[PDB]
């Protein structure tokens, strides 16, 4: 008997007139103004017409997969895909594992870090779709930013980007680690998300040459209501306006992949306020496809198999 291996991501329109359908999906069946559309339209094609992440989302999730059955001959993993707010849903994902009879599933979603926002929605809809069918029985793992391959991970890509600094300008350099931001009402209630983050940036600080580092959000919504900050555009500027850092190096951690929340919120937003101080700006490559990447999710999915008992 295969186990299936549901891999969950967000989701990224596959063509310009699947836009509105997300949009309004993201937003909950209410639909965006066109012009709200327009815009969004104008942030997929300010970062090249539309976003990489459908094809690095597969590519994580069919690595792993091989990555997982290359290493071992007990089981065999199968791949099943379902994002949130677009085609292959999380539910049909779950729909499919039915029926080609899958009894036991491992869960993961490719964001570390867990929050009542992000893994709790994925998981209550993977676990509310396998109950509904009654199978397959959904394990899910909640989070795995702890994974010290994980940590060692992002320390080497920042320590290579902080090798070429000039080590006369490498004491004037600063690390921004950020994540999604969201509504801070969570830590009214507890949301390990934000500690979660903070012990993500002290683990990686403490494996890498960059003297100063800081912690960050970005993508915070318009709501009237107050987010998680401060925002990494708001932070570049306070931290330049204390410090006068002359290096910038930027490290998204919440996110896995180069996709719209990386190339625009900092190769694009972050970057105008490092040239307006006049500051360098770096942002090292995300995991992506990366065998590296791959080894880290391939040892948290068999860490959580092995202990499934
Ligand atoms: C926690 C979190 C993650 C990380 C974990 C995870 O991966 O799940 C994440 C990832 C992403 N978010 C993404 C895109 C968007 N998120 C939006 C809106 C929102 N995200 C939110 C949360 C998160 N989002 C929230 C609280 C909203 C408010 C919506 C509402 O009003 O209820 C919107 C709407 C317009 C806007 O405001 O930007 C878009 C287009 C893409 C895809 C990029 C691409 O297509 O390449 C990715 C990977």
């Amino acid at each position: 008997k295969k186990v299936g291996l549901l891999v969950m991501a967000y989701g990224t329109p596959y063509k310009d007139e699947d836009i509105e359908r997300y949009y309004t999906d993201i937003r909950h069946g209410h639909k965006p103004s066109e012009e709200m559309i327009a815009d969004l339209r104008g942030l997929y094609h300010a970062i090249g017409g539309l976003s990489p992440l459908a094809k690095i989302t597969e590519a994580q999730a069919y690595g792993l997969e091989k990555a997982l059955n290359d290493s071992q001959d007990e089981v065999e993993f199968k791949a099943y895909i379902g994002l949130k707010h677009i085609e292959p849903f999380i539910e049909d994902a779950v729909e499919a594992m039915h029926k080609d009879g899958i009894e036991e599933a491992i869960s993961i979603v490719l964001a570390p870090h867990y929050s009542s926002f992000s893994v709790e929605a994925y998981n209550k809809r993977a676990k509310e779709a396998a109950d509904k069918l009654g199978g397959p029985r959904i394990n899910a793992i909640n989070d795995w930013y702890k994974q010290p391959k994980f940590i060692q991970m992002w320390a080497d890509r920042i320590n290579e980007t902080a090798k070429q600094i000039p080590a006369d300008e490498l004491l004037d350099t600063v690390l921004i680690v950020s994540a999604h931001s969201l509504p801070e009402k969570i830590k009214q209630h507890n949301d390990p998300y934000p500690n979660q983050l903070q012990e993500t940036a002290d683990f990686i600080f403490e494996k890498v040459v960059v003297p100063h580092y800081a912690l960050g959000w970005q993508s915070e919504g318009k709501t009237g209501e107050p987010w998680l900050g401060p925002d990494v555009q708001d932070l570049t500027r306070e931290l330049y306006g204390r410090e006068k850092y002359k290096h910038f190096i930027y490290t998204p951690v919440g996110f896995v992949a180069e996709h719209l929340e990386v190339l625009y919120d900092n190769d694009y937003e972050c970057k105008v306020v490092t040239d307006e101080v006049g500051a360098a700006y770096h942002r090292p490559p995300m995991p992506n496809s990366d065998p590296e990447f791959l080894e880290v999710l391939r040892t948290v999915v068999w860490e959580k198999y092995s202990n499934l008992e």
